[PDB]
């Protein structure tokens, strides 16, 4: 069903859909690990399906259309707790990238692509513990596709690597965001 922003579980999967209160979005839970986002000049949103909680080694699946009119961006995504971080693993994204203006910390091959890592910081800003300042971690892969399987490990291995260390897994998700544009979007998640 379309539903307004909250987390649940639906069909065997997690789902966690937010946004920043302007309209425009329809979120719509599907049969298993479906979901679909429509919107229509939203402002900042972040939904989609998966687990709760997530693994460091989970291999995760994902097919479907994605098609982004401006700012938007779909990855694995989740958050650690202790410590506190929001990590993105970027399968593909609209007119920017979200690493725009990072500092580049490294490369990793996984899953037929070169993806580039970089580290970033939010200050006082919403999270699943309410406001605070934490760091976000990225992997943003070079050849954009809208299916296909990812290997967290590889992504988790690497960030390790740089220093960039994962507490206690809280959520892990496929997740369309979308940041003040439109587009549409179907996804399965297994």
């Amino acid at each position: 069903q379309t539903i307004q922003p909250g987390t649940g579980y639906n069909n065997g999967y997690f789902y966690s859909y937010w946004n920043d209160g302007h309209g425009g979005v329809t979120y719509t839970n599907g049969p298993g690990g479906q979901f679909s986002v429509n919107w229509s000049n939203s402002g900042n949103f972040v939904g989609g399906k998966g687990w709760q909680p997530g693994t460091k080694n989970k291999v995760i699946n994902f097919s479907g259309s994605y098609n982004p009119n401006g700012n938007s961006y779909l990855s694995v995504y989740g958050w650690s707790r202790n410590p506190l971080i929001e990590y993105y693993i970027v399968e593909n994204f609209g007119t920017y990238n979200p690493s725009t203006g990072a500092t580049k910390l490294g490369e990793v091959t996984s899953d037929g692509s070169v993806y580039d890592i970089y580290r970033t910081q939010r200050v006082n800003q919403p999270s699943i513990i309410g406001t605070a300042t934490f760091y976000q971690y990225w992997s943003v892969r070079r050849n954009h596709r809208s299916s296909g399987s990812v290997n967290t490990a590889n992504h988790f291995n690497a960030w390790a690597q740089q220093g960039l260390t994962l507490g206690t897994m809280d959520y892990q998700i496929v997740a369309v965001e979308g940041y003040f544009s439109s587009g549409s979007a179907s996804i399965t998640v297994s």
